[PDB]
């Protein structure tokens, strides 16, 4: 079969950090093509996105790509971005991102399969407070998803040490992993039954 | 310590990499080479299958305006116009005189914003339409001369695509348009040596 699949996004799902140029976006990708699937990989994942960000550009964006072509799938991962802080508050409200969110995965589960991912794991030495409002805005996104019947992937707890993902960022750039951190994260979701639905 | 730089590459399929197993293309290939030069690179790629120039014109500035920037290392990457040559219902997708016109429009927008570089389609072969090769080479000078008169590099990797390249026989073995990982490769060792590319913020 020759799906188009249209990941959506910040920097992890455009892969930023490994050499390798993939993601795990293109690892899962490869990986669905080894099974003998044709797959057309569509990464619209862009550095520093809020889902302030992603409700403006993903319906324009993604059109483009899946218009009447009718096996075809939409993968959401964001949300990390809207809980920095600059000058002391979040970038987008908890409120706005649990807006942005419904009406981002509302309007596109109108027109295609949807799912969604969350955050990944991010340590910042001058932001303690980080971890513990990553999850929370998590458990919101997971909410939203169960209202609307998107199945969820938590990714947060299986990328935290021991695995890779946090060391391979703080020896990078403090934020993004590498080849061996995108790995782990396309075997999540190589195992999600979610994914496995279509794979 | 490594270059940062951002490249969005905008294409068709052949910069989507349509048919690489790897999912890769040809542009994750010559982004991963870079890193491998001392680059510390962010691929976007923005190709889509069937995309012409139109197709294009339109959608570029808007896609490209969020991902590229003037405070840090940018380059846009176009690579286009083997679907605008297209026959439907007997004629191009895109007329001769609306490619060179969209191609100016796009390139001199662009060149006005970030370090641009454009190549050129590559080799095609469809039974049904044995004129698509002469007419691609035709559309190609037609680019490279816009690219002239606007002091935009052209790659035109087409020749070197062409026999005995890989690119033509993995494209018949498979769908009979897009190639493998190995015509893929070949397609970026090319520009993975052009000097334009080399010398990208020139």
């Amino acid at each position: 079969t020759q799906i188009r699949i249209c990941f959506v996004g910040d920097s992890f799902v455009n892969g930023t950090g490994d050499p390798e140029c993939l993601g795990w976006t293109g690892r899962v990708c490869v990986n669905a093509n080894k099974k003998g699937y044709d797959v057309t990989y569509y990464n619209l994942g862009i550095r520093r996105d809020t889902s302030s960000d992603i409700a403006k550009r993903w319906l324009q964006e993604v059109s483009l790509r899946l218009h009447k072509e009718y096996n075809s799938l939409v993968v959401f991962s964001f949300g990390l971005n809207d809980t920095t802080l600059e000058n002391g508050k979040p970038r987008v409200s908890i409120a706005e991102t649990i807006k942005n969110t419904r009406e981002i995965l509302t309007q596109a589960k109108k027109l295609y399969p949807v799912l969604m991912i969350s955050p990944a794991p991010y340590i910042e030495q001058q932001d303690p407070g980080r971890r513990r409002r990553t999850i929370d805005l998590s458990q919101q996104l997971a909410l939203v998803c169960q209202d609307l019947d998107v199945p969820y992937l938590d990714v947060f707890p299986l990328l935290e040490k021991p695995s890779v993902w946090l060391h391979e960022a703080k020896a990078n750039d403090g934020v993004h992993p590498q080849a061996g951190g995108y790995t782990e994260f396309a075997r999540i979701v190589e195992n999600w039954d979610a994914w496995l639905n279509w794979f």
